[PDB]
């Protein structure tokens, strides 16, 4: 699961992701985060 930590960094992310990039990759391009659950957190909220 991806979270993002305001909604330009989403944005970036979803970018990002267009060429087929890792998810791992854009989150460190970007800021977002990948976590195991579905619940993403307050401070992670896009």
């Amino acid at each position: 699961t991806t979270c993002c930590p305001s909604i330009v960094a989403r944005s970036n992310f979803n970018v990002c992701r267009l060429p087929g990039t890792s998810e791992a990759i854009c989150a460190t391009y970007t800021g977002c985060i990948i976590i195991p659950g579905a619940t993403c957190p307050g401070d992670y909220a896009n």
